[PDB]
């Protein structure tokens, strides 16, 4: 009755229990999902016939500030993997350090970058130090739950896409698996993952460490496992990230990939007896300052939709029955109903009202209290890991006529900066877009510059994404020294409430949902008419970042954990660019909270 | 600041506060919908627009048994009460004590029946006397809910349609109004409510006492409210029940009116400037014996969806928006989003098995004890109110050539008995319908025979309905004494389960609902493909009777509340005709739960 799990190298495959195995896994990330919906989404996984998830750990959500760490409740990923256990579903666990995944800093904690010309994902001591320290936090807690200790834990990523990073470090990736192997014990089966061409299994692999790859549905099935089989003569054949759909940029259309498609390469993979996991089954959310980015420069939106079987607010979609339908080939698929796409309700207009701006408010955003600096300093300098940053300076010159705002020594401007004098909204500036603009003031003005995080790179090289000022900041090339920055407590602030661009600004409103309703509160999908860009939150929930003018996300996903009935719900708009509040028109300045998603 | 409300004669209206009023109410039985959904239906019902409502208060609801009174949870009608007056809304009270209603015995108590020639309806001092201790209990509980003791009850039914009852008995109506006022007190505003015709009001109507007739679509306004102002000079016009649709009856096509229509004619109403209350406004559901009957014999059945503006299970219907936006026409309708259709859930097939007949487990069925008599005794006689009766008696002769049971002296098999000997069913017997039929047995074999209470008529002079045998059972117009009668505890049992036409028996199976679904349980419908005619529980919850073979309605609604997650749910089916489950098909053992009701 042991349970003894281990790759057949000569049959090609996993033995479970002396027993052929082959897993077909959907990815469902617990951290872009709110912990009160867990359940739902993985019952559905079950519901679809999937016996494993592929799941990443993002070191970042669990370790916010060094040697800080967050595993209760919302943040208690072992309850989530004992979860998935009851359930009856095994775990691939992909606990990174870096996971890539459309993920701020590919999971990698900001204040890592407090060493400025420090290295990730390479031999770097303090980088190999912060990682060891990590796994020897992450990983005694992983242990139980593996599968020969008698959880659901069957496999273990240490990398992704490893090929695609410049390093190549084969020391850095051998350090790992010798952590690896001293936490875990050599019982774990350790596995990779890269792209589908071996150019990245070059700079990928590893001896004692078995290697896979990934692929979607642009890629030659036959050539992709060739290349797998170039670089594991034997065992199972196994894509780690089949891909379902894909990711979006704000801007850029969203992604669609049809169906039938999807599900006519599934059946071809399922055919060769491979072992394939569906990235994403459910995408989930984009929490406030959680999105990554791509370079050249281009954050993800909220929206983590990805058209994935399993829509952002967990629909049953045609996919979701096309995908059931295509595995049931294979395997029984549990018995009994699916769990149901969630009810949707539209709480209809919601109106707001201008609150403060940041700088009116700052003392109460930053209670601890300033930081100065002779010359900038960055969103990491200034310890502030997400959010946003106040910039203050005094102006050095006369600017009655409009004086140029431009060139900084490197052009290290990052990402966007909306520009004022004395509560004088003048503009704003981003990368790659914008980096001039006339301004005016008298000599001696209070300039303040609002600089936003907008997602750290998550993929490439250019991990080293300083995020605001860096370089001396300069207007007409003209140096300027004396600065105070403004690290902002957003969350916080939200959480207690003191209890023509527009300046950016906070708008309260209030809404109220009636008790005793037992299908109320509901899911909902939340839509800005007339506004620009901003983050929200409700009852000090950050929701994300929106930005419909921007799109192609228009709805915010609310799950229905964070309303109260009878108690008054306090949503918060930090608007960055434009609100419909100045004139006499209250119905303008309203949001709206609708039952059906809007996002392409 | 003190509340004035009373009949303006000389403004033909209500004045609320010194101000004109009229009201624009729906009718909602608290009784025909769980309390759980109470909220939910009046919520919506605010939300359409209504400021007042118009209720039944059924007598045999609260009191089944002589002198033992049920006012607590479910059964306290007095926190509903409450709870419409913490909505704002206004309350009419109809407490009967006769309200048709389509409900059980127009709400009598059965027990009065055990007076065998005691007369309904009429000055009987022994009616006299029992509605007067009735009312001495319930209306003290509605006396601090008067509007003019700070409550939302307005004004008071006391009769419905009395003008149809054949005593036409004046002095009735005086002591009902002797002691209305007595209990409640001069202020109370006491009104009537009869046919659209005069004839009718001649005999409802009462000085000391308003008038007030009802009719729907098919009767002209004009001649209505004349008719109603030839008894009611000055004062309101009012239409305390004006039909939105109309009642069901078993094997007669439901009863479907344009929605339009309705609205159309509510406008017309409307413009006069009178007082409506649409009848109904939910319809809710026919619990296990609360359905009432017509004659000639016609049971309506467990639904009561009525074609009502809030469907049997609450929907917000084309009908509920035309409403909507009529009553808009004339006052301004409630901010805000309207609570939604509630979510529904198909829990796909459960199968079943035989348990036990009503005859193998009569002891654990009646674990008091049985009845025995010289001559059958009628459902009232054996003191079982609602329910099912065992007649068992030996034969007298042998039956080994098919001899007729057919008459008794006077046709008084009502409505539906299951005749079986020793265990071999041998058929049907309904009133109308199947009187005669052949049998078969020796000489001394137990003939065991089946009797329904289908529903004691609830309009029309028929109330003497004495449910099952009453005179001499006869065989071939012979006699039979040496009775034995068994009372039925399906309820009780069904909570505790001991903890080719087929034999009344037990089919008992289970289904499981994941925990931990914030949207599950769901409310749901029962279908019963293959299935004849029989009796549900969910949880010991009598959901009432199915009859799909018959229809027209075929699901049943299944509220939410009953359904416990984790705990394994436990549906108990009582067939009285045929179930699928004799063959070795078990596919065909089951009945489905499924989220669009399929009624017409
Ligand atoms: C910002 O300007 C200051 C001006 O002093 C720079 O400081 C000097 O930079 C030169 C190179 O440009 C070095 O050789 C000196 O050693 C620096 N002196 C001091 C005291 O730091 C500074 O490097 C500039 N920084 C940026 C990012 O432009
Ligand atoms: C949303 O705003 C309402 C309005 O103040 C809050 O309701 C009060 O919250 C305070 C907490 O600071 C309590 O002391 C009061 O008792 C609450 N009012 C009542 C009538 O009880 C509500 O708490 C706010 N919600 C959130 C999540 O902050
Ligand atoms: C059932 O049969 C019995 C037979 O005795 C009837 O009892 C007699 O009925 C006659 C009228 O038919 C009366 O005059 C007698 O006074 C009754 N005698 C007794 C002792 O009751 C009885 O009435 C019959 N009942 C029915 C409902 O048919
Ligand atoms: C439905 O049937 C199940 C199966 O027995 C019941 O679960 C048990 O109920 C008894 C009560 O007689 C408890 O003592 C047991 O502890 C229950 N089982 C477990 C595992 O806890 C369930 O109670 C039944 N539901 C209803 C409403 O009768
Ligand atoms: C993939 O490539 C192999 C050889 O390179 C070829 O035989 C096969 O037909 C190709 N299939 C597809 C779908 O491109
Ligand atoms: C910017 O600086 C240059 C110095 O060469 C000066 O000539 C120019 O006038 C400045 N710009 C403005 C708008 O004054
Ligand atoms: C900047 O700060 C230094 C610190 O003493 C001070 O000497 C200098 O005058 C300041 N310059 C301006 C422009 O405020
Ligand atoms: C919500 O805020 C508005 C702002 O004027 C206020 O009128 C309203 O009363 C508030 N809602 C509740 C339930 O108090
Ligand atoms: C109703 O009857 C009155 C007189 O009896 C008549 O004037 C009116 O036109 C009638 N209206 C309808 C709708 O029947
Ligand atoms: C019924 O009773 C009559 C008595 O007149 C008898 O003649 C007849 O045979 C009986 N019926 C049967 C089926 O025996
Ligand atoms: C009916 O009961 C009486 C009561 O004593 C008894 O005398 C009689 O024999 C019984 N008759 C039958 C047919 O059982
Ligand atoms: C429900 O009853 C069936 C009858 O065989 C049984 O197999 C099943 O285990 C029961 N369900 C649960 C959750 O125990």
């Amino acid at each position: 009755t042991q349970r003894t799990f281990k790759l057949d190298y000569s049959r090609d495959r996993f033995l479970k229990d002396g027993q052929p195995f082959r897993y077909i896994s959907g990815s469902i990330h617990y951290f872009r999902i709110p912990r009160f919906y867990w359940e739902d989404r993985l019952l559905k996984m079950k519901m679809a016939g999937l016996n494993a998830i592929q799941m990443y750990v993002p070191w970042n959500f669990h370790e916010p500030q060094p040697g800080q760490y967050e595993f209760s409740g919302d943040r208690d990923v072992e309850h989530f993997i004992q979860l998935a256990h009851e359930l009856g579903l095994l775990v691939i666990l992909r606990p990174g350090p870096y996971i890539c995944a459309e993920w701020d800093m590919g999971g990698l904690p900001a204040w890592l970058l407090e060493k400025q010309s420090i290295v990730l994902r390479s031999s770097d001591p303090d980088y190999l130090v912060a990682v060891d320290k990590w796994l020897a936090v992450l990983l005694p807690k992983m242990k139980p739950l593996l599968y020969q200790n008698g959880g659901p834990i069957i496999t273990v990523q240490v990398e992704n896409e490893y090929g695609s990073y410049f390093a190549c470090d084969y020391d850095y990736l051998r350090f790992l698996v010798h952590r690896f192997r001293y936490h875990l014990g050599n019982d774990v089966i350790l596995f990779t993952t890269d792209g589908a061409s071996e150019k990245m299994l070059k700079c990928g692999t590893l001896q004692d460490l078995y290697a896979t790859v990934d692929f979607g549905t642009g890629n030659n099935i036959t050539q992709a496992f060739l290349v797998q089989r170039k670089f594991e003569p034997k065992g199972p054949l196994i894509n780690s990230e089949f891909y379902t759909g894909w990711l979006d940029h704000w801007g850029k259309p969203h992604s669609t990939v049809k169906t039938k498609t999807l599900a006519t390469s599934l059946y071809n993979l399922l055919a060769r007896g491979a072992n394939v996991n569906l990235y994403m089954f459910i995408g989930g959310t984009n929490f406030a300052y959680w999105n990554g980015a791509n370079t050249p420069y281009e954050p993800q939106p909220t929206s983590y939709d990805y058209d994935a079987p399993l829509s952002e607010a967990g629909d049953l979609t045609k996919k979701y029955f096309a995908l059931r339908e295509v595995i049931q080939m294979f395997k029984e698929v549990p018995e009994g109903p699916i769990p149901p796409s969630t009810p949707k309700f539209a709480y209809g207009k919601v109106a707001l009202r201008k609150f403060k701006t940041v700088a009116e408010a700052l003392g109460i955003l930053c209670p601890n209290g300033p930081v100065k600096s002779l010359y900038p300093l960055t969103f990491t300098q200034v310890k502030q890991y997400f959010g946003y940053v106040l910039y203050r300076t005094t102006l050095p010159q006369d600017c009655s006529n409009p004086k140029p705002i431009f060139s900084s020594p490197f052009n290290g401007v990052r990402d966007r900066a909306y520009v004022s004098v004395d509560g004088v909204p003048q503009g704003i500036l981003d990368r790659n877009l914008m980096t001039a603009l006339n301004i005016q003031g008298k000599a001696g003005a209070t300039l303040d510059i609002l600089v936003e995080n907008m997602g750290r790179v998550n993929y490439g090289r250019f991990i080293n994404d300083f995020k605001g000022l860096i370089s001396n900041m300069t207007i007409n090339s003209t140096v300027l020294t004396n600065w105070t920055v403004f690290p902002l407590d957003t969350e916080a602030m939200v959480r207690n409430h003191l209890w023509d661009l527009i300046l950016p600004t906070f708008y309260v409103g209030n809404f109220s949902i009636p008790s005793g309703i037992p299908d109320l509160p509901q899911d909902t999908f939340i839509q800005f008419p007339g506004w620009s860009k901003g983050q929200v939150w409700i009852n000090g929930f950050n929701l994300g970042r929106y930005w419909p003018t921007m799109g192609p996300q228009k709805t915010l996903f609310v799950p229905r954990n964070i309303l109260t009935t009878s108690a008054p719900n306090n949503i918060t708009v930090l608007e960055l660019e434009f609100a419909p509040c100045s004139e006499g028109t209250p119905e303008l300045c309203t949001v709206e909270f609708v039952d059906t998603p809007v996002i392409s």
